[PDB]
């Protein structure tokens, strides 16, 4: 089958280590070490297509030496949380980081606002869009705890994969 190198990048909290598991293990977690960086294996049909993703959660080595683990990565979630505005001021840096590791402003990502169950929202929508809009990548909010919109972003995520080249 196919394999698709997904990375999963953000700041510490926004929920990058609870997305992943809910993908592969249909189940919410309250806590996960922040510390640990995996890759996960998932098989999946994704439009009639079976796909094996390997997704790298990341810890943030560079923030807390370059992470040799995402250079393979073919695409990124950029990873916010809605009532997190620090994180979403921190995703210039993450595509900074990734158009840094990739050599290129042409790589396959999708910005994800997470926590979108949680009622104390600091980041709006439209700020999102506008954000999403000027990198030219799509936008997409979701919820580790309930499910909303996972499978969407990571879907979203292996589309934009085949957008930019054939798998
Ligand atoms: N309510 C809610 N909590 C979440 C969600 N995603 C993550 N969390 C919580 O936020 C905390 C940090 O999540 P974690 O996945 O470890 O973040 P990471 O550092 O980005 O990997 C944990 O207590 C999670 O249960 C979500 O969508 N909704
Ligand atoms: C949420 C990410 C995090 O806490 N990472 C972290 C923290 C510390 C103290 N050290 C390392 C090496 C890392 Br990746
Ligand atoms: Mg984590």
């Amino acid at each position: 089958m196919t394999e698709y190198k997904l990375v999963v990048v953000g700041a510490c909290g926004v929920g990058k280590s609870a997305l992943t598991i809910q993908l592969i293990q249909n189940h919410f977690v309250d806590e996960y070490d922040p510390t640990i960086e995996d890759s996960y294996r998932k098989q999946v049909v994704i439009d009639g297509e079976t796909c094996l993703l390997d997704i790298l959660d990341t810890a943030g080595q560079e923030e807390y030496m370059r992470d040799q683990y995402m250079r393979t990565g073919e695409g990124f979630l950029c990873v916010f949380a809605i009532n997190n505005t620090k994180s979403f001021e921190d995703i210039h840096h993450y595509r900074e980081q990734i158009k840094r590791v990739k050599d290129s402003e042409d790589v396959p990502m999708v910005l994800v606002g997470n926590k979108c169950d949680l009622p104390s929202r600091t980041v709006d929508t439209k700020q999102a869009q506008d954000l999403a809009r000027s990198y030219g990548i799509p936008f997409i909010e979701t919820s580790a705890k309930t499910r909303q919109g996972v499978d969407d972003a990571f879907y979203t995520l292996v589309r934009e994969i085949r957008k930019h080249k054939e798998k």
